[PDB]
């Protein structure tokens, strides 16, 4: 299906430079489209987000769709796998769309017949103009083995780092995740986040998930015996119970390629 996201940049913890950079790159266009005019500068065609799994990518991508009333249609890399002209049908899909953008999930698949599944990919987005209102995403979790063709000007303008949170995004993505939730004051989600050093933020919401089921079952059960004869909170001790399964599930070795990798970009 095919429809305009309900993300926003607010169920988005941390970031925070990302997302203005992300904002301007399309609020300018069109906030500003006499001075676009003045000095002869095209809109943007599209971006690379890369980092570890679970940190925000696929919420940016929608997040961006739902800033500008776009459609969002979603690809992963697998699954263009039967065959090069399905390469041109999604395209296709996407102009009929318009204002649409297009996001190619697991790209580190492909990188790895396959060598021009890539070079359909490469011909439909110099044969796709900015008028065409279509705004190309893709994100991998293998930034070494990027054929840097796909980022020649006229393609992906920018190459994006998406990292673990910190500890300070660590309270914001608890924060965000909890924001529509009946949560009692004895919890601490600053003394959470310094227990959960190297968490991704899927991680951090499996917590909140396991934590809320189980103040619902507990709601469910008290209800069931008080029938034998005020809106539940979530409290500390069913976070408590939660973090007992719970563990990070990028390794330190990743995390220390990803670092290389994002450092010696400087
Ligand atoms: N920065 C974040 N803020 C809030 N929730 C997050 C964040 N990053 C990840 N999550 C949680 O983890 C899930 C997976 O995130 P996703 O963006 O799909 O990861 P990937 O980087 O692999 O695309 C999200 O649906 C959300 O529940
Ligand atoms: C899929 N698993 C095993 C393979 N893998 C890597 O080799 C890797 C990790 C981080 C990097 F920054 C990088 F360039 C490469 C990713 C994790
Ligand atoms: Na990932």
């Amino acid at each position: 299906v095919v429809e305009v996201p309900q993300v926003t940049w607010e169920d988005i913890g941390g970031l925070e430079d990302v997302k203005r950079e992300l904002q301007e790159l399309v609020q300018y266009p069109v906030e500003h489209p006499d001075k676009f005019l003045k000095f002869g500068m095209t809109p943007s065609k599209g971006v690379l987000f890369y980092g570890p799994p679970g940190c925000g990518k696929t919420l940016l991508a929608k997040a961006i769709a739902n800033e500008c009333q776009a459609n969002f249609i979603s690809i992963k890399g697998p699954e263009l796998l039967t065959s090069e002209a399905n390469v041109r049908e999604i395209f296709d899909k996407a102009r009929q769309a318009a204002p649409c953008v297009l996001f190619f999930d697991e790209l580190d698949s492909i990188a790895k017949a396959a060598d021009r599944v890539i070079n359909q990919i490469l011909t439909e987005m110099d044969g796709m103009s900015t008028k065409k209102n279509v705004f190309i995403i893709g994100a991998t979790n293998r930034p070494d083995i990027i054929d840097p063709a796909i980022l020649r000007p006229g393609r992906l303008d920018q190459l994006i780092y998406i990292p673990l949170p910190d500890e300070k995004s660590r309270v914001a993505i608890l924060k965000a995740n909890l924001r529509k939730s009946p949560v009692a004051k004895d919890v601490d989600l600053e003394f959470l986040a310094k227990m959960t050093n190297g968490f991704s933020g899927a991680d951090l919401t499996e917590i909140c998930q396991r934590a809320c089921k189980l103040a619902i079952r507990e709601s469910i059960e008290s209800e069931i015996r008080r029938e034998r004869e005020p809106v539940p909170e979530i409290r500390r001790d069913h976070f408590e119970e939660a973090m007992r399964f719970a563990r990070r599930s990028v390794s330190d070795n990743d995390i220390r390629k990803y670092e290389m990798f994002a450092q010696t970009l400087q």
